[PDB]
Formats: C-alpha cells, structure tokens, sequence
C-alpha cells in the first residue's frame, strides 16, 4: 500500500523489555553472550495492555515517545497489543485474563478500551500500531466446537468491533490477530477467515486504519522457509508467506486491500516443533529476523516482534491455577514461570540461537 504505518518514524523502545533485557543481561556470565543480550534492548518489540493495569504505562510511554520526538527531530511511534477480552483465549485450557462474560465482560472492556483511548487522544504527534486481540477471531473460524469458545463468539466480534470503531477515531493504525499459516493458512481456512475479517472490517466502518491483520504473533514459524518444516504435512501453506499470499486476495476481492505484518521475534529456530499447533515455551528457538519494512512481499507493511521473547507463555507448574498442559509437553522448555513473567533461561538461549546472529 501507499502509507505504510513505519515509513519516515522512530519506533519508540520498550523501557519494559529494555528493563527485563538489561536485568537479564547482567545475569549471562559469557562477556560476549551478555553484550548481545543487552542489545536486544534496542529492538523494537510490541507493549501487550493485557489488563486495565498496563494503561498507565501507556500513557507513560506516549507521552515519553513524543518528548524523545522532539528531542531528536523524529516522529516517534509506539506498538502496542490490546489483549484483554472477555472470556479471553477461549479453546485454552487457562486464561489470565481479568474480564468474564458472565460478570459485565462486554461493558467491562469498552471500559478498557475508553481508558486506551482517553490516553491516545492526548497525544497527536505520536503514531500508535496496534495488533488487536491475539488468539481470538482465529478462535471463531476453527474452533466453534470448543463450547467456550461458542459461548464467546458474539462477545468478541462485538468487543473486537468496539476496539475497532473506537481506536479509529483516534487514528491508530490497526491490524488484527489472524493466526499463523497452520491455523489459518490451511487452504480450507482461508475463505472461512476471510469472510469472518472482511465482516469484522465492514461492521467498524471500513476505517483506512484497519490495514490488515497481524500473523505468527507469539509463534514460531518462518515467514519464507528454506523446506518445509515436518509439522506442516498435509499444509501447501507451510510459511507465513505462503499463508498471505493466499488470503490477501479473498481481502482484496471485498473491496479491502489489506496489509499484514509478521512477528518473527522467536522464528529464528526452525524445525522445533513436535506438532504445529505446539505453542508453549517452544526450547531451542531462537530470536529471528529483526524489525523491518524490507519484507521481500507486496503484501507486508513490516517484519515485527510482538510477543517479546523471554517471556514466558505459561506455567509448567501443574499445581498452579493458571496451569495450561501445552506448557508441559515435550518441546516445552521447563521448568516454566508464569504467562508474561520472565523465563531467563529462554531468554539466554534466544540469544545464543538467534538468526541473523546478533
């Protein structure tokens, strides 16, 4: 497309993960090892507002971003995931999510969302990216037989259509969560999720800052891979390319020239897995390709990382409440911290396997 969110903009840094990196670094005993560690603190990664708790922070970070701006000549922008719905993560074993449907969810997140807003608007000299809602309209596409999931179903469209609507008028520049090629990317998938995005975008309003949608978040797969990775049998759709090459134009057909960004933030490693829909803690993997919009596609405004890589996505522990068995599986790295909270053993191994090296 003509406007790409990215072009002529500073990313503005995590003081978060640059805060989680800088105390990892300082534990990893290898001078050399330690130096590239510390530098993943100036790579840019996505902010998840996962609770009410994170809003503060944002507006912290706007409002730093657009005093960075002006202290350096840049337009400053900032990346942020909005990650808290009602009933969230439906076909999980555990969520941590602090909304029920059955306990004023929808109200609940519009109250959320007004709260992200009313922190935007203050702000307009700061560009602001999101990714909407991982793990949640994917949900609607494949796994309607998951009754929680069948439970939640009108609840999402209508909180993911409130985030839309909303975030639009404070002009944020949205892509929503669409899975990975070997959950969406099935050829028998993709027309299903194109009309479930296409009707997303068409009930908020077919705002020019919906773009498109976000792939691989928190996953592991290659956006062009060299061979096919094993778990992939049965897929033609093996990469991520692959997978948004063949949607893209079932969005176009709508009258919605969609763009897409990529998170290979843990895609370094590839040829993991046990099984493709293995997605907790996955060992060995490696940070990947760093942040850019040289994507090598038509189709994608920026290579991008999202979910930061050394946080843990759950709990080994089978005693903890929040404990989901994905996270005890043979190629899960363990013993595992809670969901967000940081896991340093991995986050050291990020490091030694990245690639590119860093």
């Amino acid at each position: 497309s003509a406007n790409n969110p990215w072009t002529g903009f500073q990313i503005f840094l995590s003081p978060y993960y640059a805060n989680e990196v800088a105390a990892a670094a300082k534990q990893i005993t290898d001078p050399t090892l330690s130096s590239k560690a510390a530098s993943v603190a100036n790579i840019p990664t996505f902010t998840w507002l996962d609770s009410v708790a994170k809003i503060p922070d944002l507006g912290t970070y706007l409002a730093s971003a657009s005093a960075l701006g002006k202290s350096t000549g840049t337009k400053q922008l900032v990346q942020i995931v909005i990650y808290d719905l009602p009933d969230r993560n439906c076909a999980a074993k555990a969520s941590n999510g602090e909304f029920s449907i059955a306990n004023n969810g929808q109200a609940n997140y519009e109250n959320y969302i007004d709260q992200i807003v009313a922190q935007i608007q203050q702000f307009p000299d700061v560009r602001v990216v999101a990714v909407i809602e991982p793990d949640s309209l994917a949900n609607l596409v494949t796994n309607l037989n998951v009754q929680k999931c069948a439970n939640a179903k009108t609840t999402y469209l209508a909180s993911v259509n409130y985030a839309l609507t909303n975030l639009a008028k404070v002009g944020v520049y949205m892509y929503m969560d669409a899975g990975h090629a070997g959950w969406l990317g099935w050829p028998a998938n993709l027309s299903p999720a194109a009309q479930l995005f296409t009707q997303v975008w068409q009930n908020a309003g077919k705002s020019p800052f919906i773009k498109g949608l976000a792939t691989n978040v928190a996953n592991y797969n290659a956006l062009q891979a060299a061979s096919p990775d094993p778990i992939t049998q049965g897929n033609p759709n093996y990469d991520e390319i692959h997978y948004i090459n063949a949607l893209a134009p079932l969005l176009q057909q709508a009258g919605w020239d969609a763009t897409f960004i990529v998170d290979q933030g843990r895609s370094g490693v590839q040829n993991i897995r046990q099984q493709w829909g293995d997605w907790c803690n996955i060992k060995g993997a490696g940070f990947g390709t760093r942040p850019t919009t040289n994507t090598g596609s038509q189709f994608i405004d920026s290579i991008v990382w999202v979910k930061p890589g050394g946080e843990s996505d759950g709990t080994s522990n089978s005693s903890s409440p929040r404990y989901d068995s994905t996270c005890s599986l043979p190629d899960a790295a363990q013993p595992a911290p809670e969901a967000g909270t940081w896991f340093q053993a991995y986050f050291q191994t990020l490091v030694s396997a990245a690639n590119p090296p860093l």
